[PDB]
This record gives C-alpha cells, structure tokens and sequence, in this order.
C-alpha cells in the first residue's frame, strides 16, 4: 500500500548488466503494456530482477506527463496512448484520469497551466522516464 | 519493505493540508529531528490515512536526489539533507554517490556521469529533492 496512484503488477522480461544503473523491461499483467525501468545495479541484484520475476511497478502521479504532442511522447522512455476519462482542475494542479485500452485507469497530476487544452474524450499519450519508476516485490 | 528505492526511511506524519487535488504532508524521520515535505494526491492522503501521528515509510529513488554545494540551490529545494560523500562509483553514463547522514545512515544518489566529475569522496555537500519525488508507503 503506497501513495503511488499507479500500481501495476508485471513481470521482468529482460535485464541489462551495467555496473551503476541497469535497465529492465517489464511486461504488465494486461499482457501487452511494455515498460522500460532503470534501477541501481545493487537493486537489480538485491531484488533478483531476472526474466520471469513478478514485480509491482510504482509510478507516482506527478511523474506522468499527458501530451497531445507525438514527438514529446516519442522522446520519452515510456509511452501509453489512451483516452482522457476525467479531469479535475485544482488551483495549482490537475488530476487527469486516462482510460488505458484494457479499461484500467492511469492517474497523472499535471500543473494546471499544462492542462488547458486537455478535455475528456481526447486521445492523448501518458509518458514518463525509465528512472521515474520504483520496482517493488 | 523490498523495493528498488535505495533510500527508505521511517517517519511520522506531523501535518497535512487538505487542498483539493494535491496535498502536502510534513514527515518527521526516525532521528526525531529531520523533517521532510511530501506531496501526494488528495485521494491517496485519505486512502492511506495520512493524518498527524500516522507512521509510514518514505521511498526516495536514487535518481531523484540532487547533490549540490550551493547554498541557494539547497535552500530553494523542498527538502535538503547536508552530509559528506562517503563513496562514489563511476559508470559510463551514471555515477552512484553515497553520502553519510547522521546516525550511521547512507543516502544514495544516481547522478549523470557528466554532472558528477567534480564530486569526490570526502566533500561536504547537500542532498536535495522535491516534495513530489517521494512516495509514502504504509
Ligand atoms: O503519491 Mo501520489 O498520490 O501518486 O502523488
Ligand atoms: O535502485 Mo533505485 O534507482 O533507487 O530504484
């Protein structure tokens, strides 16, 4: 139980063996969503992040951007196309809920000034870097 | 308790605001002295019961930690922890920087290799990070 609003079960499919910071590939339990995640070398060993390892991905809401710009999405390490299902606008931040293709709901916290063109029903892309995710067992 | 976050600290919530979408909490760490500021969604603040007295674990991933020697940068950040670098591991793209904290703790930061060339073991530095870079776990 953590504050991260996006907690996705998945499985390690690959892991590199760089000495300071390593990357792993994760397939989500929906069986289609692939993610790239970076972790320190000590952590990859300590957690035993080898092919087939089941894990829980923790992606805090503010680490997720929501964009209508395909280049922004393509520049990021991870891209999850979807459809905005709900928008709650606060004074300083916005909660953007996005329906993923499988029906799950992604949550992003976006600065109010970056959500002015966003509206429910729009096709957008959720994006984040590999080093913005925590792996939990 | 088993997560990749290299920094995992016990703390007690000592304050919480009730802003609509994103709220902030003050967290007093295990040393009974260090206070952090953390941002969470309103839904999470209620779901987790992040009220005064609530004990939690702070998860801070290595790449979220900046290292500086500049007073302004440290003061401008939401959280800053002074320490001394105890070890550096240089890599082709990233460097692991470990910093000794009071009461035998070690903070771990992952810094891009081209930004850590002036960092060296034994320097007095300040680690810093945003309120919205921390995850709170029950
Ligand atoms: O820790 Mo949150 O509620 O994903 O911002
Ligand atoms: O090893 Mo990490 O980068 O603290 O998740």
């Amino acid at each position: 139980q953590t504050s991260a609003r996006n907690q996705w079960f998945g499985t390690i499919t690959a892991r590199d063996h760089d000495d300071v910071q390593q990357h792993v590939d994760v397939l989500l339990a929906d069986g289609k969503t692939r993610l790239k995640v970076a972790i320190t070398a000590q952590s990859g060993a300590r957690l035993g992040l080898d092919e087939g390892k089941e894990v829980l991905i923790l992606l805090k809401a503010p680490w997720v951007g929501i964009t209508q710009d395909e280049a922004v999405a393509q520049n990021a390490d991870n891209q999850l196309p979807g459809i905005i299902s709900h928008i709650e606008r606060g004074a300083e931040q916005c909660e953007v809920l996005m329906a993923l293709p499988d029906g799950q709901t992604l949550c992003a916290t976006v600065p109010v000034n970056e959500a002015t063109s966003l509206e429910q029903g729009q096709n957008v892309t959720a994006y984040f870097n590999a080093d913005s995710v925590i792996i939990a067992t």
